[PDB]
């Protein structure tokens, strides 16, 4: 069994669309995957053309041709994710593939980074051998790429070496897998969906145990940069007001992360991180060109929280809530800069915004 390379011979939208139909009729694409490709093509095309980019036609055809080639390759021979997955960069550079694919969807012109200088401080801690965990919200299946693209110029180390805790659809759906192959990951089934199919819960636990043992081993070696969203899912708009805010954190996931970092025999840090990009690829399909925001702020002192609270349970919830409140402060600044149309004027004493592209 060899890989079919027909999508690479495509030279137009018509040939690209016919190639989907031709591969489907030849039985090489299940109907759901063929439909998802059509949807992906149309939505991506519209978003890039809608953006006004002078090179939209070329960009769409190029990026979609490669994407469809790589998706088909995964349908033919599905990648299996190791507990810890290192980004594949050779012989096909899946990291660059994913960067290039998402780049045209971000309106850099209206995108913002909060507290850039702190990402440099994060690099200096990693240079010292410390471990750093970014405690973040999560908005789209493309978060890792969006994070990486916003920091690619100023902090390429972070952009390429961050290890994302991720799992579920992005590691299973062939439309998403080629993107994930190009990222460093710790593969974990979310608590959120753990019970969706009860017959599979034990299998998921066992897999999460392997991944978490591997993550602890990595932390023992030091210099790890890990991203995790303790809400365990993507943010959703308020059902009443329609307003988007970071989803509440699972305080136990936070506490587990803090404990691992404390018991790694290596100095570690948890920083609150906010990301704003739901418009680009929103959760329940839809793709749009839009500005994005990323911000980090200083670590919360667990000691101070422990010193001002009355018992263990209250301390754990207060610590998670302090991280959440920082993420939400930062997220509000990004929101104010972007949908609030304030740009850099949204800056506050806690969040200094910049556009370093």
């Amino acid at each position: 069994a060899s890989h079919s390379r027909k999508f690479l011979d495509v030279r137009s939208e018509e040939e690209l669309l016919s190639c989907i139909k031709k591969e489907t009729e030849a039985g090489k694409l299940p109907p759901n995957v063929a439909a998802g490709m059509e949807e992906l093509y149309q939505n991506y095309r519209n978003a890039v053309i809608e953006s006004g980019n002078p090179k939209a036609d070329e960009i769409v055809l190029s990026n979609m041709t490669v994407a469809l080639d790589r998706i088909l390759l995964d349908v033919e021979d599905p990648f299996v994710f190791s507990s810890h997955h290192k980004a594949i960069r050779e012989p096909f550079d899946y990291y660059i593939f994913g960067q290039n694919y998402i780049r045209p969807l971000i309106d850099f012109g209206n995108s913002f980074v909060g507290n850039l200088s702190l990402f440099k401080d994060i690099e200096e801690k990693l240079q010292q051998g410390h471990n750093v965990v970014l405690i973040s919200n999560h908005q789209t299946e493309a978060d890792p790429a969006i994070i990486s693209l916003l920091l690619e110029k100023t902090n390429p180390y972070i952009a390429e070496n961050t290890i994302f805790v991720a799992g579920d659809r992005v590691l299973a759906d062939p439309l998403c897998k080629p993107f994930s192959i190009g990222r460093n990951l710790i593969c974990v089934y979310s608590k959120k969906h753990m019970f969706d199919i009860p017959e599979l819960t034990e299998t998921k636990r066992k897999a999460n145990t392997r991944s978490l043992k591997e993550m602890a081993l990595l932390l023992r070696g030091g210099s790890q940069l890990i991203w995790i969203a303790p809400s365990g899912g993507r943010d959703r708009p308020d059902p009443s007001t329609g307003e988007w805010y970071p989803a509440p954190f699972d305080a136990s996931s936070v506490d587990n992360m803090r404990r691992l970092i404390q018991h790694s025999d290596v100095p570690g840090h948890l920083f609150p991180l906010a990301l704003l990009c739901h418009d680009i690829m929103p959760p329940p399909r839809v793709i749009a060109f839009n500005g994005a925001g990323l911000s980090v702020a200083p670590e919360i002192s667990f000691e101070e929280i422990a010193a001002t609270h009355k018992n263990p349970e209250e301390v754990r919830e207060a610590y998670s809530k302090a991280l959440f409140d920082s993420v939400a402060m930062q997220y509000n600044v990004l929101k104010t800069a972007i949908s609030g149309k304030q740009g850099l004027g949204a800056s506050t004493a806690d969040v200094s915004l910049s556009q370093p592209w």
